[PDB]
């Protein structure tokens, strides 16, 4: 039954990149709207800029966490491809 297994992982991952690609374009959107938004004021660098290192870091945590689990998601599968009797296995939440 292994093909139906790597064709499930792999439309998983075609499903996290879509939803990563999503997240792209609605966060570039948002940074649009809040450039428009305090576009035509007039201040200091920083003062306007707070917000928009804000959100590249949110984007930056968001970018780093979809990469955490699609290699999660890679190593679970590794996981169970060489998976034999007799393996001892901690890690509660990797069984669970």
């Amino acid at each position: 039954d292994l093909p139906s297994l790597e064709a499930h992982v792999s439309v998983e991952r075609q499903q996290i990149e879509n939803r990563r690609d999503s997240d792209l374009e609605a966060r570039a959107k948002k940074l649009e709207n809040d450039l428009g938004e305090l576009e035509a004021e007039g201040a200091k660098a920083d003062v306007r800029r707070k917000v928009r290192e804000g959100a590249e870091r949110e984007m930056k945590q968001l970018r780093d966490r979809a990469q955490r689990e699609i290699d999660r998601l890679d190593e679970v599968w590794s996981r169970f491809k060489n998976l034999k009797v007799q393996d001892l296995e901690g890690d509660e939440l990797l069984y669970r």
